[PDB]
């Protein structure tokens, strides 16, 4: 009876950097906005995972998404071939990965994940 939940900002379209779907927008992002938090298991340590950090720098647990079940939408967005094509980043804020958007984003566009760079 029940369907994965994707927000309506956002439509799965064929993906241009992968085989199979992808995350698009179905409205504009306006950059700075920040989505998630990204959902998964708490692992220890033994894509779809995250490292979650603590203050120093030390590993608390991994947040694997792997398992539908346990995840979000947030799992449909794929990563940036090119550091030119992302336009979202990961940014841990405390304890939580966000995908921030780092400019403008146009409707219908692909989410595509990477590094902050410069």
């Amino acid at each position: 009876m029940l369907g994965m939940y994707v927000p309506d900002r956002f439509s799965l379209k064929s993906s241009r950097v992968q085989d199979g779907m992808g995350l698009y927008t179905a409205r504009r992002v306006r950059k700075g906005e920040k989505f998630g938090p990204f959902a998964g298991e708490k692992r220890m340590p033994e894509r779809l995972m995250w490292e979650v950090r603590g203050s120093k720098g030390e590993v608390l647990y991994i947040l694997d998404a792997t398992n539908p079940r346990h995840s979000n939408w947030l799992r449909f967005v794929h990563e940036a071939p090119s550091q030119e094509q992302k336009n979202l980043a990961a940014i841990q804020e405390g304890e939580n990965i966000f995908y921030l958007a780092v400019e403008d984003i146009e409707t219908d566009t692909e989410l595509l994940i990477g590094y902050l760079d410069s």
